[PDB]
DNA sequence: GTCCCCCGCGTTTTAACCGCCAAGGGGATTACTCCCTAGTCTCCAGGCACGTGTCAGATATATACATCGATTAACGATGCTGGGCATA
């Protein structure tokens, strides 16, 4: 339970978790559908 | 007819975008030579069509052997039935 001189660099720009869900729905709308399911994006 | 998974909406958090400048890898151009190709000739033996041929399977086929199915001729024993013989 200590500082451990910890450093934190994770990966969020290529890597699928990095992109933005919004950015989905953005595209999801020009559709125009009404309701997007959390699963199915 | 029920339940809960999306939309709308306010605020909190991250990283897209723009602007600026640097640096060098890699793509673009050029010049020269030399291997590799199209083009052209001759040749046939590769390839196309077909007659000829004995061998896989498949189908009976004459001949023989083994096993009954059923029929008919032959044999052992009568059963009343018919045709006559001794007694009421």
């Amino acid at each position: 339970g200590k500082g451990g001189a910890k450093r934190h660099r994770k990966v969020l720009r290529d890597n699928i978790q990095g992109i933005t869900k919004p950015a989905i729905r953005r595209l999801a709308r020009r559709g125009g559908v009404k309701r997007i399911s959390g699963l199915i994006y």
